[PDB]
């Protein structure tokens, strides 16, 4: 369909200008960003837009969408419980429009997470290595300490991860993200990857998303794209469209 | 539960006896291997019993258990449709009997194949390769080519593999498997390994699962004896007593 | 040192173009491209002169850098006996000038290479796995062919890898060079990418190069250009550079 | 040759005295544990020994020995300088006699080794990752701290690790090896398992090393066994064994 754009030229905002124009069933309308009116929205005709901006300004661009006909995908983060009523109570009154908010982009992260979410229940050991550019302030990643915390979440039933460790160095083991190791590797050459490492007696399962670029999250907000005509109201992820949860 | 072992002498079977009179919930009420009479486990009022024997003899023994109405749980492999078949027959006598047979009892196996089913959809490219010790006779092995056969059937609808090769030597692009490339290690050292790759521009998935050991294959058994009696008559493979849906 | 580019708005020889502007113990002087003078490089009284240009082409400027005394660090590809015999050639009325040319300038490339050559003979298995992006037209890859003929060199006189395989899908074993079977995977979201994996009962040794760049060729071109006057004539390959006795 | 272990009943040494009954070549002439007198060894007419025992009886092990004309594989750990030197001055009596000492006998974890010190004087960033069975007592293990050790020492004269990190977790970033990160991952079903990753912008390299069982360092004792008499004295490390 006939796609629009905003924050059209930030990081992720203008790697969804150059994709929306490589695809065959997609067609460039709208690609406005800071200091831009909306009118262009209703002047290039769109069906849906992306949004990639920043929390201070997108309630304002929903509230507009919404009212107006136009489909919102957004990524943008910065979201709270009150911030989702606010977005289903303009679409009570207006139950055309479908709507989509995500976290996460990247289908193969989303795929990681819920399959570590899975997995987690099965196996005595659980640990996290993420392995990132040298430039990388944060140690370890948000995603490795969102991955721990949930894999955490879904072993609340099960005992610790063992470990006989009786002398080690200080930092050996990782973080302790509640109760999941994290190692953060920092390595010229690299650029963004995650393994999750699941071990019981006699075997073990090792999930490996890698992301060589800000192209990661292309096909996962094409996906709600091409997809986003199919289901009315909110819908918060990338999962349901993934036929997962 | 009072728990019996066909195979009790065996490779797995031996491993079998061990977990079961670990497992303080279950009782072992009887060992039989080669040479041993059926009667054995009826003389100890065994409720469950755990087969791992071979192809050759497991039909009688099944008979056997579900004339008498004692729950089985089977890894012993070699089962075809027209066995799965024989096997409800020989359950319609006797209605509150159970078996459960399964062609993986690997829970981190059995969780792989479901990922790579799960993700199959949301990548443009898939791939398996497969790692095993020097001694297998088989190439790919069965659980590769059964994995390949669900990622393109997952995949149906969807387009091939991208892949510009004009030039090979013969052999390098792998076995094709309904249009998914499976390549075959065989390496000293190994014992059996494979690991599923998915990819598109921007971003690659990977779930390596590793068996190491015979232990592997008990959580799904035990899993598979404390739950038999949920599901009257056949049930093939483990997949749903992981509630995965 | 003053170094020129030959090929200066090629993939490979911009990349270099930046590498030596960057670098503050070289001095940028002179940037030559199709059409371009070979005056140029005497006009930027150029020392040294890296060259990625074309097999067509490097020849010609090949005469004219050994004419003119100018060091050759050599990328293009294409080199037969008979054009190293000619380099040889000119080279002997120039016996103050300094050629070497490369196949392969990546430093990681190199070493895994010669790492895979001095450890194979102490296992009893030895693969090769290689992963490329999906637009890629010859499978095996030219250095994992190379690579699988070192591994079978230095196996020569011991016995065949191990293999039972005695029913496969045609291709399942990969491509067979030399003894060595040859995987090739080509996967969207993949650069190029290569693993050798050594095997014997107890234990296991796995060399992976990652190649995500064409800056990947950089530091060993450097290493070229800032050593090429220590040796007069003729470097064929990278690895004596190295000082890997 | 008529083949000794000292130490037979041990972990590894009983691996040993496998390894030499099931070598063509080689004669198992002697099995000894503690308590049994050395002169069992002469009177096997033992050739070679290996010795896979403790750093308290080593020296007086290698001390019969050397007297004895019989060369000895060790793999028993704890030696020092002042060791290797006594070794030494015991071989001026015995010209005739070889000694090979060796830190770790499994080729691949010295090819490892080897390959990794050649590999850290040619990238920005070097890391080490092993991973081991959750009853490993430290963390992290000695080979990954040696392999540290020995990587910050190739790297003498280089700019270290980039890094940005502002903001981190305890721990995150490994324990800090003479300047190189060293995670240790704990987790049921891995035996024994080491990565060296070494990058620039624009390429990795890595190294992985599997250890499966005790058998990992049969190869490589059984190596030093043939070979030991090519080199007259005292021969530290199975480096030079692999011609490398
Ligand atoms: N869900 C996911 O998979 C991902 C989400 N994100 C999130 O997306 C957001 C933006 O992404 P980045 O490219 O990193 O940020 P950015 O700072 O590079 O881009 C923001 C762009 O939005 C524009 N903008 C600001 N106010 C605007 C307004 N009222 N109307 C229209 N355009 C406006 C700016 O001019 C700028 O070009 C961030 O909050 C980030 O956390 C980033 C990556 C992935
Ligand atoms: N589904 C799964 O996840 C797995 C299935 N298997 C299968 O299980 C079976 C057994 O495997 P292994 O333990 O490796 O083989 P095994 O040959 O070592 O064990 C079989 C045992 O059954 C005994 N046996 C033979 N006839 C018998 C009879 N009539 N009554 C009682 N015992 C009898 C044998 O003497 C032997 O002790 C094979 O078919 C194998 O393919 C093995 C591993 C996993
Ligand atoms: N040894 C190594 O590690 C590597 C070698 N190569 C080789 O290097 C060569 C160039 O590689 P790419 O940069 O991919 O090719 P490219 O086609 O992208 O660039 C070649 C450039 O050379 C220019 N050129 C042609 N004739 C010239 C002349 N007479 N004087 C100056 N410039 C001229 C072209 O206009 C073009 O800009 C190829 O032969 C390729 O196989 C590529 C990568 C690595
Ligand atoms: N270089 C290498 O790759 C390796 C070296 N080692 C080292 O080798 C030594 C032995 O290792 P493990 O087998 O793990 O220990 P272990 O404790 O299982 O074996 C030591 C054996 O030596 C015996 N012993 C003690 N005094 C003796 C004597 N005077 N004569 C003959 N036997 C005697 C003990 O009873 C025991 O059976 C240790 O120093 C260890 O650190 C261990 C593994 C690998
Ligand atoms: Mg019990
Ligand atoms: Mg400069
Ligand atoms: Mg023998």
């Amino acid at each position: 369909a006939r796609v629009g754009v905003l924050g059209a030229k930030g990081k992720v905002g203008a790697t969804m200008v150059r994709a929306v124009a490589a695809a065959d069933d997609l067609t460039l309308s709208a690609e406005l960003d800071a200091g831009d009116p909306l009118s262009l929205l209703t002047d290039g005709n769109t069906e849906v837009v992306i949004d990639f901006t920043h929390p201070d300004v997108v309630m304002g661009n929903l509230e507009f969408l919404i009212d107006n006909g136009i489909h919102a995908v957004v990524g943008t983060t910065g979201f709270t419980a009150e911030r989702f009523q606010q977005v289903e109570s303009w679409l009570v009154a207006k139950p055309n429009t479908s709507v989509l908010i995500a976290p996460n982009f990247a289908i193969g992260a989303v795929l990681s997470m819920h399959f570590a979410k899975q997995a987690a229940r099965f196996f005595d050991s659980a640990e996290v290595i993420e392995l990132h550019h040298p430039h990388k302030a944060d140690a370890p990643s948000g995603t490795a300490a969102r991955t721990a915390k949930l894999i955490a979440e879904a072993r609340k039933g099960l005992p610790p991860n063992p470990d006989a460790t009786s002398t080690s160095l200080p930092g050996a083991r990782g973080a302790d993200v509640d109760g999941i190791p994290v190692h953060a590797v920092r390595l010229a050459g690299l650029v963004a990857h995650q393994e999750v490492l699941f071990g019981t007696e006699g075997e073990t399962l090792t999930i490996r998303h890698d992301s060589l670029d800000r192209t990661s999250f292309v096909p996962g907000v094409l996906l709600a794209v091409r997809r986003i005509a199919e289901r009315p109201g909110l819908t918060v992820g990338l999962e349901p469209l993934l036929d997962l949860h």
